[PDB]
Formats: structure tokens, C-alpha cells, sequence
């Protein structure tokens, strides 16, 4: 009965796999709006289920090592519109980040091309990003509230208090990040977030700040879930999320389960 649902029941391998049950596509933008550079959105190409959730990803260095890249074909390849920011562009300060974000968004909306448009659900939309870019996940939920689901990745952001945020909010820390430390950043971000927001926090064990920005299972198999969760409303993945996981991984987690 729900209308959003892709894919085969999910298993623990399944989620854990270098890839999904989707193959992908790309499309590459040189520039979804002016002054925010451009990126490459992955899509699923098998249409039979229909639309897909779409998520933008930004992320919070000019410089390769804070490539976001490689969510691009893991996350497209669980049933999902992925567009991946480039790290051409320079930004300073999360609330650009924010409005980066929804740019690329509107871009899938009103400007992307047919094979994307077409496979898209323009209602469900979600942001992730790294760094400055994860402080401009938390800003882009509150600039749009209509957002499904946001994924601050080992989040930066000198603003330490998310209490207008009413979108399901996902925040990954990294234990040994000195850059933005979870004690000053992702765990004030999340125990400030509304108690009655559908929420989590997961701390990766010996993770440095660049963890988010390489293939990891950990980080990729949540990620899924919290956007099958949140985008898809897909209840067959609350069973990866409550409990509280307790991968080898992990080192920390909260959250407001059951959602």
C-alpha cells in the first residue's frame, strides 16, 4: 500500500553492498544555477515502479579530498535521484551551502533533463552534505521545511542550536575529527534538534573528518535506510534503524526510535 516503495524486501546484505538492486545512469551539469557551479545526478534507470526521491549533496571543501562523488551510483542504486555537487565552487559559510543545496534541487525540478524529470517525484526531495556542507543540510531544513529527510555528515557549523528543523535529520560523526569535533558539533547539533523530530546520531569509531567523502559501508548502508525511511516513508527499513544499530563501526548512537 505504499504508493513510494522500490526494490525487493531489503536484507543486512543487501544494504552492505557496494551497489543496490538499480542500475544507473548519469546525466553532468555545468551549472545548475549561477554562482553554485555544477555537479552530476545519478538516477535509476528501471522505471517499472515509478518515480524515485531525489537528494542533493553537497559538499564543504574546495579541494578533491572532499569529494562527494562515489554517494552518487551507491545511493541512485537504491532507488533514488542523486545529485552530486561539485567541488569546483568555492563557498564560506553553511547558509550558502543551504542555498546551494536547494539550487541543485530546483534544478531537478524545473530544469533537469526529461530521463531525470521523468523519473522524478518533485515532492520528495532531501539534502546530505559534508562539513560546511552538513551545517548547510541543518540550514537547508529550515530554509524548506518541506524536505523529506537531511543528512549532516560529520557536520560544521557555528551556530550550535537546530530547534526549527521538522525534517527527519540523520547526523554521522566522526570519533577522532578535530576539524569539526562532535563534541562541539554534531552532538550539540543533535540534542538541540526537537525532541519530538524523528532523529539519529551515529558516531563511526576512529573516523576522521574526511571519513564521509570515501566508499564506507557503514556510513552508506544508514544513509540508505534513513532515505528509504524518510523519502520513501518504506517501513521495511525501520528494522536497520530501531534498535539503534550496533555495528562494530559504531561507537555511538542516539536516536528517537521507534519513529
Amino acid at each position: 500500500p505504499n504508493p513510494y516503495e522500490r526494490g525487493p524486501d531489503p536484507t543486512e546484505d543487501s544494504i552492505e553492498a557496494i551497489r543496490g538492486p538499480f542500475s544507473v545512469a548519469t546525466e553532468r551539469v555545468s551549472s545548475f544555477a549561477s554562482g553554485f557551479g555544477g555537479g552530476t545526478i545519478y538516477y535509476p534507470r528501471e522505471t517499472d515502479e515509478g518515480t524515485f526521491g531525489a537528494v542533493a549533496v553537497a559538499p564543504g571543501f574546495t579541494a578533491s579530498q572532499g569529494s562527494m562523488s562515489w554517494y552518487g551510483e551507491r545511493v541512485a542504486s537504491h532507488g533514488f535521484i542523486v545529485f552530486t555537487i561539485d567541488t569546483n565552487t568555492r563557498l564560506d559559510a553553511p547558509g550558502q551551502r543551504g542555498r546551494q543545496l536547494l539550487a541543485a534541487l530546483d534544478y531537478l525540478v524545473e530544469r533537469s533533463d526529461r530521463k531525470v524529470r521523468e523519473r522524478l517525484d518533485p515532492n520528495r526531495l532531501a539534502v546530505m552534505g559534508h562539513s560546511m556542507g552538513g551545517g548547510g543540510s541543518l540550514e537547508a531544513t529550515v530554509m524548506r521545511p518541506s524536505l523529506k529527510a537531511s543528512i549532516p555528515l560529520t557536520p560544521w557549523h557555528l551556530d550550535k542550536t537546530w530547534g526549527q528543523v521538522q525534517v527527519p535529520t540523520f547526523i554521522i560523526g566522526a570519533e577522532l575529527d578535530t576539524i569539526a569535533p562532535v563534541s562541539t558539533h554534531a552532538k550539540p547539533f543533535y540534542e538541540s534538534l526537537p525532541s519530538s523530530l524523528p532523529k539519529a546520531y551515529m558516531e563511526l569509531c576512529g573516523a576522521t573528518h574526511f571519513a564521509p567523502n570515501i566508499p564506507n559501508t557503514t556510513i552508506a548502508k544508514y544513509v540508505i535506510s534513513w532515505l528509504k525511511r524518510f523519502v520513501d516513508e518504506d517501513t521495511r527499513y525501520s528494522q536497520f534503524l530501531c534498535p539503534n544499530p550496533t555495528d562494530r563501526a559504531i561507537c555511538e548512537y542516539r536516536s528517537t526510535c521507534p519513529y
